[PDB]
């Protein structure tokens, strides 16, 4: 989603 390159995304 909107955290950078990682999850939850």
């Amino acid at each position: 989603x909107a955290a950078x390159l990682l999850l939850p995304x």
